[PDB]
């Protein structure tokens, strides 16, 4: 059994396949790659680092083991975007982002297609290129014979990577038809990396070699594991069991945490985590048994008729209203607790203020037409009578339309536009009873607010 596996490198957003590149062949069994198991690993998902995984397989009639590292990195720096400390080359000159022949960097793929790279280092054996590697964690590159010498027959090189003078990785002898190979080297706490292209056989003849996509890769400067843990536990809670104010704050913190995950910014994540933890401990549970204060006895009777019960109406009772029919109601106070109310049938009632229903998010059917609010008697003073004529809709807007004054015979003695208040001259009025009609209309909300004043 020949179990094989090379070092890999992944980015922060990529899905890590722990079995990528693992093969197992045996002369007695054949391809036993499907029977490969993991013997040891320190890998953690959603975490930046360099993890070690050990692989073991058992054949029909014998076990073999192999080990490889898997790095999860973030920021990358192309070597061609940096300056080398020194560079030697057997023929021509080293070129950044181009092959040694000046053409694009081109290597061979496993399916015999050609891979064209925009970034990399084009050199020629024998070659030694040294870079400053201080502060970098992982070196990643593709290597192979450049496609410009695809007709030269004798092209052959070997790639080697030295870290502070120590050989850390190398390929076999690569020829024209050898598909490109990947090299992922740990360069942690190093000062120099040396990229070596040896001549293999036939000297350096036509040894066009590319360090394709050669780049440094660093571990992430952030960690989203703690924020991910707090969000998942927060999303497990039922927002209906908490007050609308506290559930809104937690919901906003969950959203801010989800935004922080996408930012991949350390302080944005930490700040969202602290806020999410604060709203997590600031949650206050509802009390479905607490009594709701309903000052209007007709509203209390209307809710009792809809729910079939006597005595106090609870918040749990209020949460259960999806439809409600009113009769003889003057004050909607208390209905702000029925957050699930969808339909309110209150035609021919005595309501002049829809503001208690302002925050009802599901109230799509409101039948509040032809109200009549007997607003009592106004006492004339200083030769005039003054009354209030503001009728509020759900948005808190005065929807009063027509102010008309009527005498005992039904004849309109005056009419004007409705404002917040009205002032009627009474010095010129004959002695008797007079009525004041405050006409108002809106989307589904209309009626008459009636006053009277004696003279
Ligand atoms: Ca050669």
């Amino acid at each position: 059994p020949i179990i094989k596996g090379e070092n890999l490198a992944y980015s922060m957003d990529e899905k890590v396949d722990l079995m990528k590149g693992i093969t197992a062949t045996d002369i007695e069994d054949g391809n036993i790659t499907s029977k490969v198991q993991i013997k040891s690993s320190d890998f953690v998902e959603g975490k930046s680092g360099i993890f070690t995984v050990v692989y073991s397989v058992t054949d029909s009639d014998l076990t073999s083991e192999c080990s490889r590292t898997i790095a999860v990195t973030d920021k990358e720096t192309q070597l061609s975007d940096l300056n080398w400390k020194s560079a030697t080359i057997g023929s021509g000159s080293v070129r950044k982002d181009r092959a040694v022949s000046g053409n694009q960097i081109r290597l061979l793929n496993e399916d015999n297609s050609v891979e064209t790279f925009a970034k990399g280092i084009g050199t020629h054996s024998y070659s030694e290129i040294v870079y400053n590697s201080e502060g970098y964690d992982i070196f990643d590159t593709w290597v192979g014979i450049d496609r410009h010498v695809a007709d030269k027959k004798v092209s052959s090189v070997k790639f080697k990577v030295y870290v502070d003078g120590e050989l850390k990785a190398e390929t076999d002898v690569m020829r024209i038809d050898t598909p490109k190979k990947r090299l992922v080297v740990d360069v942690r706490n190093s000062k120099e990396i040396k990229l070596v292209v040896d001549v293999a056989d036939n000297g350096n003849n036509w040894d066009h070699a590319d360090w394709a996509d050669a780049k440094f890769r660093n571990l992430a400067e952030y960690d989203a594991s703690e924020l991910n843990k707090a969000i998942e536990e927060a999303k497990k809670l039922d927002l209906n069991n908490y007050t609308e104010e506290s559930s809104e704050a937690l919901k906003n913190a969950i959203s801010k945490g989800e935004e922080a995950l996408l930012s991949k910014d350390k302080e944005t994540i930490n700040s969202a985590l602290e806020e999410l933890n604060k709203e997590m401990n600031s949650l206050v549970k509802v009390d479905l048994n607490a009594v709701i204060n309903i000052p209007d006895k007709y509203l209390l009777k209307s809710i009792q008729n809809q729910l079939n019960k006597t005595g106090d109406i609870t918040l749990g009772d209020m949460y259960s209203l999806t439809t409600l029919t009113l009769s003889g109601v003057e004050d909607l106070t208390g209905l702000e607790n029925a957050k699930n109310l969808e339909t309110l049938n209150m035609d021919y009632n005595e309501v002049k203020d829809l503001r208690p229903l302002s925050k009802l998010k599901k109230l799509n059917t409101l039948n509040a037409q032809e109200q009549f609010i007997a607003a009592g008697e106004l006492k004339p003073s200083n030769g005039k009578v003054i009354g209030d004529s503001k009728v509020y809709n759900r948005e808190g807007k005065n929807v009063a339309k027509t102010i008309r004054v009527v005498d005992k015979n039904g004849n309109t003695i005056l009419e004007q536009d409705a404002k917040d208040e009205f002032t009627i001259n009474t010095k010129d009025l004959s002695s008797g009873l007079y009525g004041v009609h405050v006409l108002f209309e809106d989307e589904g909300f209309s009626g008459v607010m009636f006053y009277l004043f004696n003279v």
